[PDB]
């Protein structure tokens, strides 16, 4: 039998036939239902706790590892961290959603309209706070949800479902049924989402790496879009005019953490001042317990460490001959997600900022900055790397919809 | 390999010099299409010569009239392409860099709109479209690869010779960032679409089912496209529908039977489809178009257009009311533009709310759905899907891509 496609065709048709409650509610009710999810999620913690204390049990005894255990875990700091975020978000703005562009001949009227997506599925680890963080986005934008989740926190992402996402829906007046979960432990589901262009025809990937870069590859194939950054790594290019304790700094805040995606990855060095940067630079390497990767390479140039568990802590450092080639390494041997100049001279930057062609560029300001809440204040839906016009970069709630035209009598 | 390989270096090409373009202030890009204006209309001779040439062959081969028609440069169609040069050349430019806010550390943030690099354009042997392409890539700053129908092969040459490039040249800009593929080859339609490296989005242009393999080869290589194979306007005449109101909107919406955006399926309330079939049956003869009234012999969204042989045809159904009208509107037809005719502003409200296509009309006719019919610039082709990005017609603002930039706050 195909019990996990047909679970997850059965969420979508449901999530479908419930979109239109959320479309047509207004902007009070959507910001009501955010306000209410806060309220229970931190009202309800004992309910909460208990369902993840289960599902941490279950992981323990099937020899999780004390990494994804920590991601599993529900803390009191991710609690209320989930808490906040939800109220950010339920004061966050709403665009407009009917704008009036001018008259036409015949005593007609047009109009600009935003429409929701429909249905938008999520494929995410199993992080219980991310069911919530994008549940919530979704209502945000009126638009309903298939979310699959890892399945060692399915038992946490149910109950959060069941006592703070629906009931808030509900008493705001929205059909609960808006936001559904795949019922499912089988990781097949994942693909499965993928594969429904005529329900789900936009899938939001939270992964990083091969998994994520076959589902990527696996819903272009059947003509469904998605919200995906499978390879990451940012480029710093350490220019001939570059500020030795701005260098330093870039260095060691572009390094907090070693498994993310907008880390830097690569460092490019001009020649000319390799010589006299190289102890800041291994100074500050040294900082963040970090070893740099040098010519002979035993992976490509844009090899991406945060994805090698193993070696995580390790930098590909490269000498360049000048603002040119560092371009063309960061165009061709990356995946264009973010890169950065380090340089005091404004004609070097501007010729990076020109010439690089990735999601984010970076002139004196790290990469790990590449992120929707940083940049713009609001919680981020995922980074998106296609490379035509659309969502790119971060991604944040206000791109979630469609342009529709309308024209009406002009004086009705 | 020969066809794929001209393909790859015309891409190649045009991505090269991409970044001359990119690079041009907004008065080089604008001089270039006032040029282009100007040169067509000088070069007059030249450009018309070339189109001779191509009658000839095409007559002499044994093509339509109909294809004739649309391989014909007349005076009309080239003052009609000078002047659309000149709108556009005068429409404005969007703000490439806009400051954001400033953050923490000194620092702040910039929203920049990039171009695409390469788009590249597949459409049918009418010579006007060469310069209609070109000239909105042109006005977006992106380099294309353009392939048109070998019967107009040289045609569009000689005006990408004579009037684009030359217009290029004069503004300071690499001439190169405009190519045409060289091959008469059908082929080179498919090897268009399989470069996600080189040319990450296609326009397509044609409709029906050439143009739906185009959109699916597309797919499987990771290659996106601005299409509209599938199209046929929706009109729901509702309960509370005027009579006037619906004769007008039915006798203007089939002025011309072979476009995408014409009435093709009718959707009548049951309760006053007896007392509006004189109206609609009178509207259709005018226009010399013939009902087809149930049982059907082909599927209530068929399109006519694409059926050459029965184009002079619109479907007529009877439904029990708006939420019916709806559904068949959204799961049985494209998706491209519904109507509602009613006077009832409470059932207009329900199918707005309720229709999913592109465009939707209150007591207006579906024909409107175009670039310069509703925003007075040029259209660069419908895109019918229904995920974030471009949709319904787009035009040369829709044709960037979003990059965000993080600078020192004093510099
Ligand atoms: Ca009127
Ligand atoms: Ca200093
Ligand atoms: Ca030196
Ligand atoms: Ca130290
Ligand atoms: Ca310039
Ligand atoms: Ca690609
Ligand atoms: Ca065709
Ligand atoms: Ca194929
Ligand atoms: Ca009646
Ligand atoms: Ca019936
Ligand atoms: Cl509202
Ligand atoms: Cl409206
Ligand atoms: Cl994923
Ligand atoms: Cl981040
Ligand atoms: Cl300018
Ligand atoms: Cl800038
Ligand atoms: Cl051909
Ligand atoms: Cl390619
Ligand atoms: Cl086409
Ligand atoms: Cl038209
Ligand atoms: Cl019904
Ligand atoms: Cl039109």
């Amino acid at each position: 039998t195909n019990e996990v496609a047909k679970a997850v065709e059965e969420c979508a048709r449901a999530a479908k036939s419930a979109a239109p409650s959320l479309s047509g509610a207004p902007d009070t009710a959507i910001d009501a239902a955010l306000e209410s999810m806060a309220d229970r999620l931190l009202a309800h913690r004992d309910a909460v706790l208990a369902a993840n204390a289960e599902d941490i049990a279950k992981a323990e005894a099937g020899g999780m590892s004390a990494g994804l255990l920590d991601r599993l875990t529900i803390t009191e700091s991710r609690l209320t961290d989930m808490a906040d975020q939800l109220r950010l978000l339920a004061g966050a703005p709403h665009p407009q959603r009917t704008v009036e562009l001018s008259t036409l001949d015949g005593g007609l009227r047009l109009v600009e309209r935003r429409r929701p997506v429909g249905v938008i599925g999520a494929n995410y680890e199993a992080r219980p706070n991310v069911t919530v963080d994008v549940a919530s986005q979704l209502v945000k934008s009126r638009n309903a949800g298939v979310l699959r989740t890892g399945s060692a926190a399915l038992k946490s992402a149910q109950r959060l479902l069941e006592v703070v996402i629906r009931p808030a829906l509900t008493d705001s007046g929205i059909d609960a049924n808006v936001v559904q979960l795949v019922p499912r432990p089988e990781r097949e589901a994942a693909g499965a989402l993928v594969r429904l262009p005529d329900l789900v025809p936009l899938v939001i990937l939270r992964g990083s790496g091969e998994s994520t870069r076959a589902l990527a590859l696996e819903a272009a194939q059947h003509g469904v879009r998605t919200l995906a950054h499978a390879d990451g790594g940012g480029v710093l290019y350490v220019d001939e005019k570059a500020d030795r304790d701005t260098v330093r700094s870039l260095v060691v805040n572009s390094l907090d953490r070693l498994g993310v995606c907008n880390r830097l990855n690569l460092l490019l060095i001009h020649d000319a001042v390799y010589e006299e940067f190289w102890p800041v630079v291994s100074e500050a390497l040294a900082e963040r317990g970090v070893s740099p990767s040098l010519p002979p390479y035993d992976h490509p140039i844009g090899y991406e460490w945060a994805l090698d568990s193993e070696r995580e802590a390790t930098v590909t450092v490269a000498r360049v001959d000048g603002v040119a080639e560092a371009v063309r390494i960061a165009n061709e041997e990356t995946s264009g997600l973010a890169a950065g100049i380090a340089t005091e001279d404004a004609r070097a930057a501007e010729e990076f900022f020109d010439g690089y062609q990735g999601t984010g560029v970076f002139w004196n300001a790290p990469t790990r900055l590449l992120d929707g809440f940083k940049l713009l204040g609001v919680p981020e839906t995922g980074i998106n790397l296609d490379k035509v016009p659309g969502p790119r970069g971060p991604v944040t709630y206000p791109d979630l919809y469609v342009r529709q035209y309308a024209v009406l009598p002009v004086e009705r």
